[PDB]
């Protein structure tokens, strides 16, 4: 059963995936195959993937202790995208607004 707070984060990852965002949110739903994508530069540039199908089955699964860790994982998933992808790209675009989403319901967080 988890904690009042990791409720609170599992709504945020339920509507980060719900239709609602799917527009922004749907280059994170999976890993990065970067095979598939042609960017065979992506494992050398990010050394810790991670998206948001990850997020859910470390929720599913138990492993965030705590809310401040499963919000350093959303976060990292934005920057990994910040870090490989020029400032002007589409999928960046997409990245920040999928973050003001998480950033401003994670900051409702019950304490
Ligand atoms: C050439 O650069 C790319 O393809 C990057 C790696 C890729 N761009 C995208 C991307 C490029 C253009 C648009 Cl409009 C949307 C996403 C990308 C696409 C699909 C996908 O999962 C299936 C992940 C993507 N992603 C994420 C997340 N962060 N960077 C990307
Ligand atoms: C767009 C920045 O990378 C993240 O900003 C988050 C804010 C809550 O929109
Ligand atoms: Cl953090």
């Amino acid at each position: 059963k988890l904690s009042e707070q990791l409720k609170h984060c599992n709504g945020i990852l339920k509507e980060l995936l719900s239709k609602k965002h799917a527009a922004y949110a749907w280059p994170f739903y999976k890993p990065v195959d970067a095979s598939a994508l042609g960017v065979h530069d992506y494992h050398d540039i990010i050394k810790h993937p991670m998206d948001l199908s990850t997020v859910k089955r470390k929720m599913e699964n138990r492993d965030y202790r705590d809310a401040q860790e499963f919000a350093a994982d959303v976060r990292l998933m934005f920057s990994n995208c910040y870090k490989y992808n020029p400032p002007d790209h589409d999928v960046v675009a997409m990245a920040r607004k999928l973050q003001d989403v998480f950033e401003f319901r994670y900051a409702k967080m019950p304490d």
